């Protein structure tokens, strides 16, 4: 029953066990989240940017993330989204801090700015990996230069059906091309923990819209 409605420009926190991040540079975009992992992002048409979603304040190599989306008017992309950070590595090494993405739905392919790594199968779904570089861009540790690891499926993951993201398969596929993730379970960065969320990302939307669904931890044992 516990639930929150996030309408301020930026916020992080927890609803029960679910971490969330929420960011917009303007407009009325709002994140609805309850303690069972049910969530909804509604956005406003215009020159606004939104990144937000529920998950966990830490990543885990062995996590399996389950989710279902019941609606997506057309977000720029819907993706698993997280960070790793090794405070001991030099900040001039872009592998010291990594943003990672496992795309699931998109109207814009954000991996088109990356270099191609490899192609693999996970949960019967074919994915291709990409790496891009962000130079002096915002991060959980302030502005710095860091890599982005992407995993893109060969088809959109459809609405109304449960899906699984077997995170270990993606970690391995990135590691197969030398793309190593730094520590995903720390608060060493200045601004945020090394979180991992199912993010709705909406950049300069032409219209009002909504993406809604539910997320859960599906790690087998």
């Amino acid at each position: 029953m516990e639930a929150t409605l996030i309408t301020q420009p930026h916020a992080t926190g927890h609803v029960g066990n679910f971490f969330f991040t929420h960011w917009k540079d303007g407009g009325s975009a709002a994140l609805d989240l309850d303690a069972k992992g049910n969530f909804s992002v509604s956005w406003q048409g215009g020159g606004y940017n939104y990144v937000g979603g529920p998950g966990w304040h830490f990543g885990d190599k062995n996590r399996v993330i389950g989710y279902r989306f019941n609606q997506d008017s057309g977000a720029s992309y819907i993706t698993l989204y997280g960070w790793g950070y090794d405070k001991s590595m030099p900040a001039t090494d872009p592998a010291h801090l990594v943003e990672y993405y496992i795309l699931q739905r998109w109207t814009y392919d954000p991996s088109q700015d990356g270099i191609y790594g490899k192609t693999f199968v996970s949960n019967g779904i074919e994915y291709s990996t990409y790496r891009s570089i962000r130079k002096v861009k915002p991060s959980i540790n302030g502005p710095t230069t860091f890599y982005q690891y992407w995993s893109k499926p060969s088809a959109q993951q459809e609405l109304g059906k449960d899906h699984k993201i077997i995170f270990a398969d993606h970690v391995k596929a990135w590691a197969d091309t030398g793309w190593i993730l730094p520590d995903m379970n720390n608060f060493d960065a200045s601004d945020d923990p090394t979180y991992q969320v199912l993010a709705v990302e909406v950049f300069n939307p032409q219209k009002n819209g909504t993406a809604s669904g539910q997320v859960w931890d599906e790690t087998p044992r």
